[PDB]
């Protein structure tokens, strides 16, 4: 067991191992509080997150367990991983606080698409890395659910990591109106058309790639219905085959109320873009999620010929998510989480 020291930072007690020095507040959401620190064991600048009220309800205790299982599993160059997890508790009986440690992220994709000139070579390398990370995530039957520029960390050498997995967190208020939180979402999940799957993340990659090529948001809708009209004007209205797959009768009735529109010519929308970029966008931005290109298929597309290496695009170890259908008490979820904290083995 390491030695811990205590300090109060912005009205919050932090109790951490001595290896973590020079802590300074960097933000606080409803998920918890975050400090920057120097890790004397590794020599890295790190983010330390102290979870807020991790075991306050069955819902919160299960969310804490889900987040810790997912972070312990992800071991890939293009995905956020766990450097450390700790509690100051010496037994299950006194266990209340959880702290997560990751590499400290600098810029996101928002702070390079807004303020930089990107070559086609930059767009190839950035989208290649997102798809390399997604092939790995999808191989474990994990859906990200919230890919957008603020969830992509990028360094001076244009190297990218995926972070901030959707842990079923987002509220109705957060998805209402003129908001970036909804602009990257697939139409089948934005309007609850059907049981969604991993294809929703490929729609999001389409919206991100378009914005890197033009410097503008592809579908900046003022509400759910405005955004659907922007989507259908580009990709066309649905045919009978997709309409049969929409499970809501009322959603089917609303779609049928709209005048029929054909798919637009994407070379006349993405003026001057690499023809291979245009071709890949037409394969991602497909309304019927059964017919979208997969991450594994997209890595083999001629747009990425410069970067593609089929011997260096790894898949994940098997991931057991059977806990998701399990009905447990607060203290049972808390005991499972305790065991995951004490069994953690740091990376090399
Ligand atoms: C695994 C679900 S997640 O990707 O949403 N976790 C977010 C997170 C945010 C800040 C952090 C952190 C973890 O550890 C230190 O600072
Ligand atoms: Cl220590
Ligand atoms: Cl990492
Ligand atoms: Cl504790
Ligand atoms: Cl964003
Ligand atoms: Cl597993
Ligand atoms: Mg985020």
């Amino acid at each position: 067991r390491p030695t811990f020291y205590r300090q109060e930072l912005n009205k919050t007690i932090w109790e951490v191992p001595e290896r973590y020095q020079n802590l300074s507040p960097v933000g606080s959401g409803a998920y918890g509080s975050v400090c920057a620190a120097f890790d004397t064991k590794t020599g890295h600048r790190v983010a330390v997150k102290k979870l807020s009220r991790p075991f306050q309800s069955i819902i919160h205790a299960k969310r804490t367990y889900r987040e810790l299982r997912l972070l312990k599993h992800m071991k890939h160059e293009n995905v956020i991983g766990l450097l450390d997890v700790f509690t100051p508790a010496r037994s299950l009986e006194e266990f209340n606080d959880v702290y997560l440690v990751t590499h400290l992220m600098g810029a996101d994709l928002n702070n390079i698409v807004k303020c930089q000139k990107l070559t086609d070579d930059h767009v190839q390398f950035l989208i290649y890395q997102i798809l390399r990370g997604l092939k790995y995530i999808h191989s474990a039957d994990i859906i990200h659910r919230d890919l957008k520029p603020s969830n992509l960390a990028v360094n001076e050498d244009c190297e990218l990591k995926i972070l901030d997995f959707g842990l079923a967190r987002h509220t109705d208020d957060e998805m209402t109106g003129y908001v970036a939180t909804r602009w990257y979402r697939a139409p089948e999940i934005m309007l609850n058309w059907m049981h969604y799957n991993q294809t929703v993340d490929i729609w999001s990659v389409g919206c991100i790639m378009a914005e890197l090529l033009t410097g503008r948001t592809l579908f900046p809708g003022t509400d759910h219905i405005d955004q659907l009209k922007l989507i259908l004007r580009l990709v066309g209205t649905p045919g009978a085959e997709l309409l049969k797959k929409i499970s809501s009768e009322s959603a089917r009735n609303y779609i049928q109320s709209l005048a029929q529109m054909p798919k637009m010519n994407f070379a006349n929308v993405f003026i001057g873009a690499n023809p291979l970029a245009v071709d890949l966008l037409e394969k991602m931005l497909v309304l019927d999620s059964d017919k979208r290109i997969t991450a594994a298929q997209a890595l083999a597309h001629a747009y990425f010929a410069q970067y593609h290496d089929p011997d260096d695009e790894p898949v994940a170890d098997p991931y057991d998510q059977s806990f998701e259908s399990r009905d447990l008490l607060i203290d049972e979820w808390k005991s499972l989480t305790y065991d995951e904290v004490i069994s953690f083995v740091p990376p090399p």
